[PDB]
């Protein structure tokens, strides 16, 4: 499994794909269906700042296939429980949503945005999303048993929890396949080590196992505030490697193939602190922009977008300015204008969309990792129309696969 789930990007998108745009705005849930007709459509009078009292700092809103039909349902970790509005198949969703489990929630379970993490993930290879919470005592799971019926939460592993020292300002946690069986394992960038927890295919993980003594805060000086880190297949074998944007530039540790990891290696003198890159100003990604289907590099910098292509094995060609936009010099701010690298045309090669000041802007990969001219898609889901990071959530996501 190519699927990777991350703090930054808890709603993975498909490659190839024609992703849609989803906004959790004040009055409810809105979608822009990737198609010949580009318009906003309100679909759920809920999951909104004013529509149900939803709060960025108390609740979590995501999209995920909870039924197994490759349609994406709206999922909200609310005040008293978990609320799902399933996809009706026709640009509409069951409304109101159904409370499926009184847990994983602020007033049910004591969940806290600033202490814990909540994802949706197909962890048993059923075609459906199980509920996954990095809680206090460890990782908790609620089995998705089909038909909106979710099993009581059980401990999957007494690690990666708040009790074992995990902290959002110090550490990073991921779901990704590090062994090749297609089952998503825990990759955690802890205090001193980077650990692994192999997925036993049953809502449990085998005990943690350190695999790299680097890429952390007490092991390399990796900070959340300066040195982003991702998990992505860089070699092409559907197993996940490690990649961090450090001081000099990009470092990596390639998967052996069984989920033990190589050695840390400055593979590129750019996208790093020395090369000018700041989390405050700039967004850095890894996604496939070519037919090699491997992690290439994309950074939204000052002048524009910067791309470095992955030869096929972990090594990277020359950095280039693929477009003079989506950058800080064109007014793109991290705290105002979400940007995403995602396939919008269905060719396997990831494109670029940003929710800007007055419009949603797109920019299409030519198919080689070079890019076209910018497109003004629509004048909605923008600052000008009322969308802030403090009161709304926005995703690119595949509603239909
Ligand atoms: C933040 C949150 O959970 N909001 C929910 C809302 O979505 C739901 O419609 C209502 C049902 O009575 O309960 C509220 O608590
Ligand atoms: C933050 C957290 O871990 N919350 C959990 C809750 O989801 C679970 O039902 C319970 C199991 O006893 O323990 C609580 O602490
Ligand atoms: C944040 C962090 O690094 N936590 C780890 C924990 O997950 C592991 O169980 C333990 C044993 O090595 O070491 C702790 O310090
Ligand atoms: C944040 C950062 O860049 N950390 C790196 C560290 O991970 C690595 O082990 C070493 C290699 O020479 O250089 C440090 O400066
Ligand atoms: C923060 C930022 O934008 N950094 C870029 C850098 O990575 C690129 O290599 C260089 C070459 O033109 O231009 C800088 O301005
Ligand atoms: C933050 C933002 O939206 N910046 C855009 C810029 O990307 C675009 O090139 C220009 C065209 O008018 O308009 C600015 O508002
Ligand atoms: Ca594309």
């Amino acid at each position: 499994s190519v699927v990777v789930i991350s703090q930054a990007l808890p709603v993975p998108t498909r490659i190839p794909g024609v992703a849609d745009l989803v906004g959790f705005g004040n009055g409810g849930v809105y979608i822009i269906r990737n198609s010949l007709l580009i318009q906003v459509v309100k679909v759920i009078n809920n999951f909104g700042y004013d529509a149900g009292g939803w709060r960025v700092e108390k609740h979590v809103r995501l999209l995920a296939d909870t039924t197994g039909d490759n349609q994406s349902d709206v999922v909200g970790f609310g005040e008293n429980g978990v609320w799902i509005s399933t996809n009706n198949g026709n640009n509409t969703f069951v409304d109101p949503p159904k409370m499926v489990l009184a847990n994983f929630a602020y007033a049910a379970g004591g969940w806290r945005v600033e202490k814990h993490i909540r994802f949706m993930a197909d962890l048993r290879k059923t075609g459906r999303a199980d509920i996954v919470g990095f809680g206090d005592g460890g990782i908790y799971i609620s089995r998705n048993n089909g038909g909106g019926q979710f099993a009581p939460a059980q401990l999957a592993l007494n690690n990666f929890g708040y009790a074992q020292g995990w902290r959002l300002d110090r550490h990073l946690r991921f779901l990704a396949d590090v062994t090749g069986d297609g089952l998503l394992d825990v990759v955690g960038f802890g205090e001193n080590q980077v650990y692994i927890a192999r997925n036993s295919g049953n809502g449990t993980f085998q005990p943690a196992q350190a695999v790299v003594n680097n890429f952390c805060i007490g092991a390399g000086g990796w900070t959340i505030s300066a040195h982003p880190r991702v998990v992505a297949d860089l070699t092409g074998d559907r197993k996940a490697d490690i990649l961090g944007f450090g001081v000099a530039g990009v470092y990596t540790s390639l998967n052996n193939g069984n989920g033990t990891f190589g050695a840390v290696n400055l593979v590129l003198k750019d996208f790093g602190v020395n090369s000018g890159w700041r989390v405050e100003k700039h967004v850095r990604c890894v996604s496939s922009l070519t037919n090699k289907k491997v992690g290439d590099i994309i950074g939204f910098g000052d002048a524009g977008v910067y791309v470095a292509l992955n030869n096929g094995n972990g090594t990277f060609g020359p950095v280039k300015r693929v477009i003079d936009n989506f950058g800080y010099n064109q007014g793109w701010r991290v705290d105002k204008h979400p940007r995403f690298v995602v396939d919008l045309t269905g060719d396997g090669c990831a494109d670029i969309v940003g929710f800007g000041e007055n419009s949603v802007w797109a920019c299409m990969n030519k198919g080689d990792g070079t890019f076209g001219p910018i497109m003004k898609l629509i004048d909605d889901m923008t600052v000008s129309k009322g969308w802030t990071l403090q009161k709304t959530v926005r995703y690119a996501a595949n509603l239909y696969l």
